[PDB]
DNA sequence: CAGCTCTGTACGTGAGCGATGGACAGCT
DNA sequence: AGCTGTCCATCGCTCAGTACAGAGCTG
């Protein structure tokens, strides 16, 4: 990577970008190695997020992974990730990493309470539902999830992962219907305050 | 049996690598 | 004309979770 080994980028982290009163926290899985050559959330030139952001509505314009940090202030949007650890790919990590880093999201998510958690991905959410809500269903599905993250308002809401390699949504066109959902419900759950 | 859970197989687009070689201009 | 090098268009290839069958388990 511009002569940056793999080695190296192993040992490298991404920093949450978090504050108070979020509309969404998108919650990935974990860095891969470009975001964490990069330093910034969803920079692989075939992922999906910062085109299906945009075809979406979520954002006006289109936006790329070094706006990352505007996203809080301008658009209500902020990053972490289920695990912290830089790997080649989601299946190095093992189960344990993976529990440990869903306690560690639901503090995340007990102290910002974000409107709604974006599940990045339906795997991470598989396990901290079982984790969390001790809740493994038959068919989990896309979408809003009818559990509150726990002693908060914070709903939970999950998505195809943005990342290119899954083939059962093989464009970023075929996710952005939830990114409009997501979108839609935002925008209730506004409503709903505006008029309380 | 019947419902789990656990494990391994199979799968579509599109972006961007290195390799290749066609177009072309500079020089003789 | 003939030679030679750069530029760049183009190619082939690689590669960035999810669904599900079946084996295992256990009530």
């Amino acid at each position: 990577f511009n002569g940056v080994s793999e080695a190296e980028l192993l040992t490298k982290t991404l920093p949450d970008i978090l504050t108070f009163n979020l509309d969404i926290v998108i919650i990935g899985i974990n860095p891969g190695l470009m975001a964490a050559y990069k330093g910034h959330h969803y920079p692989g030139p075939g992922n999906h997020f910062w085109k299906c952001l945009f075809m979406s509505g979520l954002s006006e314009v289109q936006l790329n992974h070094m706006d990352d940090h505007t996203l809080p202030g301008k658009y209500g949007i902020g990053f972490t990730n289920m695990v912290e650890r830089t790997t080649p790919g989601s299946k190095d990590l093992s189960s344990k990493e993976f529990r440990e880093g869903g306690r560690i999201l639901v503090q995340k998510l007990q102290k910002y309470q974000p409107r709604i958690a974006v599940f990045n991905g339906k795997c991470i959410y598989e396990i901290f539902s079982k984790e969390v809500f001790g809740v493994k269903v038959k068919n989990l599905e896309f979408g809003l999830q009818p559990h509150k993250i726990p002693d908060t308002e914070t709903l939970c809401y999950v998505m195809p992962s943005s990342s290119a390699r899954c083939a059962q949504f093989p464009r970023a066109q075929d996710k952005v219907h939830y990114y409009i959902k997501l979108k839609d419900l935002r925008d209730q759950l506004k409503g709903i305050e505006r008029n309380m």
